């Protein structure tokens, strides 16, 4: 499918801002931005910057804050969780957003060392469902 490719696509693009840094508010559909506050002096991305621009990728434009991302697709149970799957944190998914990669890893802006990286997908927090923005 188009839509399994897209995918596959989104999360490779987003791959190549690895190491970018953590940038509060920052982040554009083209790239990595200043932020704003303590991301002023930050040309990056946070959790749900990052997110954006990689959908933006495949042509869908999915909102700024993670809380409206988070009901921007369907809400999938935890145990049909998908590689493409978006990960949320935090009531109604406010705190953070992550990318499912599938097999317990997770692609994320806000690691250790404030940078896009590859982690472990973390317990404490998570909101009950993911949620799918392309139906692969």
């Amino acid at each position: 499918v188009y839509g399994r490719q897209a995918i596959e696509y989104v999360i490779k693009r987003m791959g190549s801002q690895m190491g970018v840094p953590y940038s509060w508010g920052g982040g554009s559909l083209d790239g990595p931005s200043k932020g704003v506050g303590d991301g002023a002096n930050i040309t990056g991305f946070d959790c749900s910057g990052l997110m954006r621009y990689g959908f933006a990728g495949v042509g869908v434009l999915i909102p700024r804050f993670s809380g409206d991302q988070y009901n921007a697709g369907r809400h999938i149970p935890q145990d049909q969780a998908r590689r493409g799957d978006l990960i949320f944190y935090g009531p109604g998914g406010s705190q953070h957003v992550t990318m499912y990669l599938g097999n317990g890893q997770m692609l994320e802006a806000s690691g250790s060392a404030g940078k896009v990286t590859v982690s472990p997908v973390r317990k404490p927090g998570m909101t009950p469902f993911l949620t799918r923005i392309i139906e692969y």
